[PDB]
């Protein structure tokens, strides 16, 4: 076996400390791909780290994408052809600030106990499998690729004490044939550690954590001596930055001090950086966070304040960390990094506009039934969900609510915006002064705005999106409900040709042409809040509560000659241009 | 046909007004609804009007009850008896301040759409028609009995407008063989009786209200005129009091301003008083109210400021309408009406003690699960359900939270009480230093405080109780649990030879010999909360917040020689004897109206 655990980590009968960073390859478009992991390379680091994300390789129960921005093969062909090595992280869970921890959405219409030892879920794991570990099994190192170990789930820990379950995911990777090391990680303290591992069966324990290495090692050699293992240090993920929230300050860490508590987990054992390079949260899927009830939604920028920013450049920290190897650690080969050149553009202007109202049926088919229905039951994962009702009014002024509805809702009567509200404040009265004569049409745009990733609100009844018990006017529930699904990822039926009216959810178009592509920046600091897309690629999600005020595109998304950049914007708040930038756009908070 | 709805009522061909007083025979105990019935017989009334529990007649599916305290067939035919006419209102959902609205809590349990046109829940009502509806069918004016009509669900329009349902409820019906008249009841306003009804399809349309008859029955005027209809005005629900919740103060309502609210009503229709006769909700069938997310549980007395007080004698309020009927409708023949006495019994010594976790194996037999299961799931409809796990203490200090459980937690370590935590408090951080070494014993006692019974919460996630997510220490849920369900239907099974340890849930009996039954109120001023039982009987709940501190015991309850009471205390607090009193005793809170 060329890669042993043993008293330490071999490779080739020789003792080995692995220096790895992490770089999802789902959040860096394939185009920069090579850029990046060389760029990882260059930093005297010898391996790559990254999770799979379930939700993306089986967006819909059966059907399987590995290919292009998905091409895991590939980006591991790639680490390997630059003489890295790799430790992939392929658990059904993998947190990551990601869309539901990575979990499809359609398992929320299935009869199941998600993350569990239920058969039914570990059933549809081994589905997945059956497709994903036949991939990474000819990639291991014996087998002449270069994947050194992989995770068995993912902090679990931090969610439940089912052994039957780490052990039935441990068998079905198995019995797939992965033979390399398998490993967990954990927090590194008992509670987590006693609750996550199968130590006692022998399976590898890594910790993670950010800072102060002596001790959190100490608590993890503490955990292994009790069990008799002579086993190597490793941090599988020594967080070297953090996530961002919607409406919270963005918080970088000293370059110099995150050169410092790296060079302390180096000085006892193993490492695996995160984030190396974080990149971008394309489209819908950004992670949430939860505190008691709330949920805390994520940016789309997942720049994490990494070595490499979202763009893939070196920072400061990327600097100090090379000058904390080559003075610490000098027997690491280094090289110079790549850098990308970003572009520039003013006052790109509006060239055509139009209402949500009125390319609604270009874009989606509605599904009709006399109660409303929920945004998975529907077979929606993401997007957005409009529900629409008539209704005729029995009073001057009537009371609407919309009950157990998430994430955000807006509410028309007639095209005309009456409300709109966000989580805990869906459920407060609306007051609605209609017409007297005939049926008024009333319209409820429901946003999912990502669902928790983490935790005990993991699997709480909010993280299926719609309305989930009905809309009440007056004191009764109203009934025959049209939805149209608009998961947006059809951005080329959108009909530019129909009416636009202010104070509407719409799009907006703006043209230009491209010379050579390099990367840029939409600069949104002036629009409410919705999606962008460039040649029908969704950018993700912008907020103008800040911190982020921009969406990053990448040059590969551009294409020499005609581009088009379309703005679906929800708050009536837009501009009839738009500024390229070569730095993001950031709001101070 | 003897009865018949056209531009009035008509009784054999005669204008008829309908006099009626709501007495809920599953409130008052049976030895008592001779008693009830001839008081509301004395008041002049004509009619008496019953919801019927579908909760408590099938109480586990498939398993049906209607002798003893269910005994609704004869409770008709003491009101027929006593020459009263019956309204009978057999709505699955019949809300009525009562535990789930009188739905069974086992449909929790069923994938269904509750209260809807959902093929699934229109089967459980036919299956529950099928055995209630042939028993009143007989009873139907037109073959012999005194049942002149019938509700089609109850108040629709203040939670649908599925109309579809409301046919299938009265199709349902139909085919049993109910073919009296049959009506709907609303708010009587326009979105109400324009979602609640089946006017168009000419189902008789009532209003419910608690003042302004002439106002309320105006705007009933004005629907039944844009249908085209000349029916009759009737208020099937004119709330002539109110119902109380913990920690919120009694206001009554004044006799003389009720007596003409109701004289308002007779002047130009008919009307059934709710309550004439409130009585008591037994056990744990209390409903719930909800304000948003928040629940806000009902007492156990039903008293409502009913014209006859819970125990059934008449109030101030009965002599006031008993003096306007006599003025205004003196045609109505009136009797003198009936009272009960009461009677006192101090110290009452302490017997006998038992806490819970000594003489839970003859109450209880284990659940065993890896992973925590909820109340309805587990088989159990109302109570108290403990959780028990071990677990060993990864440091000096541990957090533990309850996710998503209701209504109410006690934790104990090894025995050894930690926190409590009532609805929104679930859920926050639960601090313990546990023991050295070796697993502790994690108690968790929930209780169902009653489920809400009426409104947009009527389906929330929150009407299924226990705990629904998990027990989380530090970061992880944890499992291997065992559930006793607790529904103290079996006061027979506690073991007092067993130990017992202050501050933890117990059992205490109070014996005592009584040589004439009369009614009485069990003090429990001085009791921390939980329920009481006298000879086996649960009384309901009490808890010493308010504002009603004692249990109404019914004389029916009390045995001629001896007698046991046995009250189950979960906060800890109780005394070495009880006093029963001739008078409830009642707690001032802020706001109060007598
Ligand atoms: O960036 C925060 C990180 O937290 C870790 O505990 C988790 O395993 C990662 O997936 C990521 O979510
Ligand atoms: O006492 C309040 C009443 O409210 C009515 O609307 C309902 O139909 C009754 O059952 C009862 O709940």
């Amino acid at each position: 076996t060329r890669f042993e655990i043993r008293d330490d980590f071999y490779l080739d009968g020789k003792s080995f400390k692995i220096l790895s960073g992490a770089i999802h390859y789902f959040r860096v478009p394939p185009e920069d791909w090579y850029h990046s992991l060389y760029n990882l390379k260059a930093l005297g680091f010898n391996t790559v780290e990254t999770y799979v994300a379930w939700n993306l390789h089986e967006p819909c129960e059966g059907e399987f994408h590995f290919e292009g921005d998905l091409d895991l093969e590939k980006f591991l062909q790639i680490a390997q052809d630059l003489g890295l090595y790799a430790i992939v992280r392929p658990s059904p869970f993998i947190c990551a600030e990601w869309e539901f921890g990575g979990l499809p959405a359609w398992l929320l219409t299935k009869n199941m106990r998600i993350r569990s030892s239920d058969p039914a879920y570990i059933e549809a794991v081994g589905r997945y499998y059956d497709q994903l570990l036949p991939r990474l099994v000819p990639r291991l190192l014996d087998n002449g690729g270069n994947i050194l170990m992989m995770q068995v789930e993912n902090e679990y820990g931090s969610y439940g004490e089912d052994k039957a379950y780490l052990r039935a995911i441990r068998q079905l990777m198995e019995e797939c044939g992965v033979t390399c090391p398998l490993f967990t990680s954990d927090g590194p303290w008992r509670a987590t550690l006693k609750a996550g591992t199968l130590i006692e069966e022998d399976l590898f324990v890594t910790g993670n954590f950010g800072s102060k290495a002596p001790y959190n090692f100490s608590q993890m050699q503490e955990f292994f001596d009790e069990h008799g293992k002579k086993w190597p240090l490793m941090c599988m993920e020594f967080w070297d930055g953090w996530f961002n929230r919607w409406k919270e300050p963005i918080i970088t860490r000293d370059p110099k001090e995150l050169a410092d508590a790296v060079r302390e987990v180096l000085e006892q054992g193993s490492i695996n950086l995160y984030m190396f390079h974080g990149g971008t949260n394309f489209g819908f899927m950004n992670g949430c966070s939860a505190r008691g009830t709330l949920d805390l939604p994520q940016v789309t920028s997942y720049d994490y304040d990494a070595l490499l920013d979202e763009e893939g450049n070196p920072t400061a920290k990327y600097l100090a960390v090379k000058k904390m190897m080559a003075t610490h650690f000098s027997e690491y080969p280094q090289l110079e990094p790549l850098y990308k050149e970003s572009m520039e553009l003013d006052a790109i202007p509006l060239v055509e506009k139009v209402s949500l109202f009125e390319t609604l049926d270009s874009l989606s088919s509605p599904v009709e039934s006399l109660y409303p229905q929920k945004m998975e039951e529907l077979g929606q994962s993401y997007g957005y969900l409009l529900y629409r009702t008539e209704t005729n009014w029995d009073a001057e002024e009537e009371r609407l609510r919309i009950i157990d509805g998430r994430d955000r809702a807006q509410l028309y009567v007639d095209g005309q915006w009456v409300k709109t509200q966000y989580q805990t404040e869906i459920g407060e009265d609306i007051f609605y002064q209609g017409k007297k004569k005939g049926l008024s049409r009333l319209d409820i745009l429901i946003e999912n705005m990502g669902r928790v990733n983490y935790g005990h609100k993991f699997l709480a009844d909010t993280q299926r999106k719609g309305i989930r018990t009905g809309v009440c006017k007056d004191l009764h529930f109203l009934l025959n409900w049209k939805h149209y699904p608009l998961p947006l990822d059809n951005p080329e039926k959108i009909d530019f040709s129909k009416g636009w009216t202010q104070g509407q959810p719409a799009f907006y178009a703006y043209d230009f042409t491209v010379e050579e592509p390099k990367d840029t920046y939409l600069d949104l600091s002036e629009f409410g809040k919705g999606v962008a897309f460039v040649n029908g690629q969704n950018l993700g999600r912008f907020w103008n509560v800040g911190p982020t005020l921009s969406l990053y595109i990448p040059h590969s998304y551009l294409k020499e000659g005609a581009n088009r950049i379309i703005i679906f914007e929800t708050e009536g708040q837009y501009k009839e241009e738009i500024h390229l930038t070569r730095k993001p756009t950031l709001k101070h908070i």
